[PDB]
């Protein structure tokens, strides 16, 4: 076949019922995740090829960067609750991996303040129980699928993208192959 289990995707022998349709995992400490966001715009190009009415979910993970890693998962929860993912994703990536000016919870907060979210609003979000269960959702989803690596995308809780098995000579061709794979998996 043109798409084969173990080539552009692997199959979870333990499928995850009730999973989000297109589920993506990342870490602000993850160097391929940086590329996926800044250079490749994976999430966006995937969306552009998905049938519409499909929900796209993206979660942060704890297993990179120790204490800060966890802070970042709570911060991403704050971003999702406030709907400000598109405003903080890039300065969080660059603050962690490019400029190294993110070293504490307080530096993460600065990014949100500079992106124009208000102090009182961030801190209430940060400390709110809605954020707590959003943190719980992120951990549970990662836990459900045996996650030890990022970036990672899962389709319908049964299929996992396999980017090592695609061409990387050309960045644009890579993305398009990636997105077409998701679209195929979507229709399966």
């Amino acid at each position: 076949a043109q798409y084969e289990d173990g080539k552009q995707y692997t199959t979870l022998e333990k499928p995850v019922a009730g999973a989000p349709q297109v589920l993506e995992f990342f870490s602000f400490f993850c160097p391929h995740c940086y590329q996926f966001e800044e250079v490749l715009h994976i999430s966006d190009n995937v969306k552009k090829k998905l049938p519409e009415g499909v929900k796209m979910t993206k979660y942060h993970v704890n297993f990179m960067g120790g204490d800060l890693g966890k802070d970042l998962t709570q911060a991403w929860a704050v971003a999702m609750a406030l709907g400000v993912e598109d405003k903080v994703t890039v300065p969080l990536f660059e603050g962690v991996q490019k400029t190294q000016t993110i070293r504490s919870a307080s530096d993460i907060r600065d990014v949100f303040i500079n992106a124009g979210i208000k102090g009182e609003e961030y801190d209430a979000a940060w400390n709110s129980f809605v954020v707590k269960s959003l943190v719980a959702q992120q951990e549970k989803a990662a836990a459900d699928v045996q996650l030890r690596g990022v970036p990672a995308m899962f389709v319908n809780g049964k299929y996992q993208l396999n980017p090592q098995g695609m061409d990387t000579s050309n960045m644009d061709v890579f993305v398009q192959q990636y997105a077409d794979t998701v679209k195929y998996l979507s229709e399966k």
